[PDB]
């Protein structure tokens, strides 16, 4: 039985979180901590299984150290009779965060509890030091790269507050090689967890916006915010409210500290994918749109090179159908259909075939949404309109798969790349107020409140087609 | 037992060397010879195992014929019931070597021991003669061309220092049949050792700098100097000083009899790899550099065609990345990055990137060493970076594969080749200062105490990617 319990606890860290993790409560003796669900997300995202480098963009005032205590203790107590692990932090604070660890161990049971080497030996900041073989050493990061390069056989490193550890860059390139090409591979393989794990709240536009912005535009991990505490959603009457607490917290304070304190939201900027800077640049043409919903900016001409990408609506919002001159260097969009009117899920292939065939035959990339994988099939060459310019990965999938989170969060990364460096140009005036509000949605860009983002996601498909190797020059 | 011991000796020299060759001392009697680090890699590199053709660029005061005797002596004792050794030597000189392979036979057990049949009769010069059937014949090389032509079924031959035999190009072309395609091919695969070892100090540049260059320019092998002796490491006091017996033996003599004697270095040239004939001639173009180490010496182009190389530090040194125009006849640098500044294992691949790009989506070669093998990930077409320039030789390999020592001595050689014939052309001031010192370190080239090879090292990497198909017009 303990046998298969230890390693039920060794492969699945939510269920001992959750069942072995304590506190010790005056009252009622010692209980099982009551994990959230950002907690649980966030220990589901640090697992061997899933990734290895984990970056967690999180407000102030989230007991995120109770998780991060409870992965630290996974991570020793269930090594494969191995691995290093060490933080850095300007404090006494990475000392404050394996107290905590220490605390969630202290309360395991024997079976699951690994024998004590060292352990806070010498008023340190360290336990299970040497071979035993599992260790966590509290380190300053002001001092490492020192910390990073010395280590001897390093399996995890964990970043405390990384957003506020000044002169960062060089104690951040000593860790690259731990991690990058990389010893990472090599312990990875072994079954080495550990691992690169960084949590803080957002500080500006320093090292860490880099660093997120990175992730970001490539994944979409990991982000919670003041509402992932329940207990907020209770006013004083105990009703749910999802609005006082807020409330309460804006007073007795300032919007400014709200802001920075639970929201992590990066101070010298607003949400927007593309820069304000940018769309403030951003001039439109003003057309007379069709009795369907397409807006012609420049005519079709002869021996020009045109591409579409369709997102179709699956009920909400709109149907949005860009047509880009792909001819010159620079990429511009000559055409627009954006339309709700579309009661059959029926007509719209017919309609969109014939600006298609108005613009050279212009093959089309349509996200293969539950509407999408529809429209595909009708303007399928082997469908039913026969049309033989339709952009697919797959023979199954008959245009670009939403699958796996990674085409939007690229295709999002290009497109910003693309607006930015003025290598496509947007005429739609529509266009350019999607972009206006189509903002951080972490991990992701979204449309905020009250708002479309048809238009920008279907561009978002552009941008992912960008990348494509057959798209250098349909 | 014996069969097993016996075998054992036949194709381990180094334990054959070590347990069985004597030299009968008057306080202790037969003693084992006590081989040195230098003798004992000397014994590995002349085997059937590996090669067949070895040459050494050894110092005088040397005890080189204790290690030549016991090898010769091997030789002869475990082959298959075949083979006749020869030497080409001026003197007498030949005669000293096989009395020292002879004193080495003398002491072997019986079951070691070949039954011998002639034995210096006639007061010879030979031992071994007729079918028996392996031999040692002590010759002159001033004689042969006679030696060489008129042995009846050769098998190996050994030439004594061979740097101080006059009108050896005579007896060099005799010679040339009998290894070069090549009754040595067919003696091999019948498992004939034998084969050819040269072994002399150097004497100018003659025509053993010829065959030593152009050994060097394949292959490091083989060079022992003054230090391989040890017991000169300790000074009068009995103390390690690594400094002492250099400067007495300095002293009661010359600085230029000492490189004569203990130093094997040739007369008429420093060890750099470019002449200082042509590193007087070369000119430099004056940049000021980047935020970063990058030097423009000449701005990208439309429509020429660009190589990159790139020598990642793995801690020290620094990284060095070539840029050359490589469009017309002659290959031009036209932009370096030179760095150490790069803490960060993990920046790099982006800021070379922006490089690559600038100059025509430039291609790159890059040396595939602990970091490199990573800066090849980040900016590989599927890992990071998504860069589809990245030239590597293999698909597990990323780059310029390291292993083997061949690549460096080619690479170096082709080097020299492009920079003296000025195919290629160096502006940077740093790159040519490092040619500076990169010279000799046998058998192969690095830079002396306190100078950094870096940018020297990543141009090897082009001379290596110089000499590959696929380079012909990247």
């Amino acid at each position: 039985m303990s046998t298969q319990s230890n390693r039920n606890a060794l492969v699945v860290a939510q269920l001992k979180g959750d069942f072995v993790a304590f506190l010790f409560v005056l009252w009622k003796a010692l209980n099982l901590p009551v994990p959230t669900k950002c907690q649980i997300d966030m220990a589901k995202v640090l697992a061997n299984g899933d990734n290895k480098k984990f970056i967690l963009q999180a407000f102030r005032g989230i007991g995120k150290s109770f998780i991060t205590c409870a992965f630290v203790v996974w991570s020793l107590w269930r090594d494969p009779q191995l691995k290093i692990l060490i933080v850095s932090a300007s404090k006494e604070r990475a000392d404050a965060n394996s107290i905590f660890i220490k605390n969630i161990i202290d309360l395991l049971p024997f079976l699951s509890e690994l024998k004590p080497r060292p352990g806070q030996r010498d008023s340190v900041i360290s336990f299970d030091v040497g071979p035993a073989n599992p260790d966590h050493s509290p380190s300053v990061k002001s001092v490492g790269i020192t910390g990073q390069l010395t280590g001897s056989r390093a399996d995890i490193i964990i970043a405390d507050d990384v957003e506020i550890p000044s002169n960062s860059a060089t104690m951040g390139a000593r860790e690259k090689l731990w991690t990058l090409v990389q010893e990472f591979a090599a312990l990875l393989k072994p079954l080495p967890s550990s691992r690169v794990i960084y949590l803080g709240t957002p500080q500006t536009e320093m090292t860490l916006y880099k660093e997120l912005e990175d992730n970001r535009g490539y994944t979409t991990i990991i982000w919670p915010a003041l509402y992932p505490r329940t207990r907020e959603e209770n006013l004083y009457y105990s009703q749910r409210l999802a609005m006082l607490r807020a409330e309460y917290d804006e007073n007795p304070e300032a919007l400014a500290g709200t802001p920075t304190d639970p929201v992590r939201f990066d101070r010298d900027d607003l949400r927007e994918r593309e820069l304000e800077y940018g769309k403030a640049g951003f001039t439109l043409q003003f057309m007379l749109n069709p009795n369907l919903s397409d807006a012609e900016k420049y005519p079709l001409r002869l021996r020009d090179a045109i591409v579409a990408a369709l997102d179709l609506e699956k009920a909400m919002h709109y149907q949005w159908l860009p047509n880009r001159q792909n001819i010159i260097e620079d990429l511009p969009n000559v055409g627009l259909k954006g339309d709700d009117l579309h009661t059959y899920h029926d007509c719209s292939n017919n309609s969109g075939q014939y600006q298609q065939k108005i613009l050279v035959i212009d093959p089309s990339g349509r996200g293969k949404d539950e509407t999408g994988y529809a429209v595909l099939y009708t303007l399928n060459g082997y469908i039913y309109l026969m049309e033989a310019g339709g952009f697919r990965d797959g023979y199954s999938d008959k245009t670009l798969e939403l699958l796996a989170k990674k085409a939007k969060q690229w295709g999002v990364q290009t497109v910003v790349y693309e607006s930015n460096f003025g290598d496509g140009m947007f005429g739609k005036v529509f266009s350019p107020i999607l972009l206006k509000h189509h903002n951080c949605a972490m991990e992701e860009i979204r449309a905020r409140g009250m708002k479309e983002m048809r238009i920008c996601d279907t561009l978002e498909p552009v941008m992912q087609t960008h990348r494509l190797v057959i798209r250098d020059e349909v």
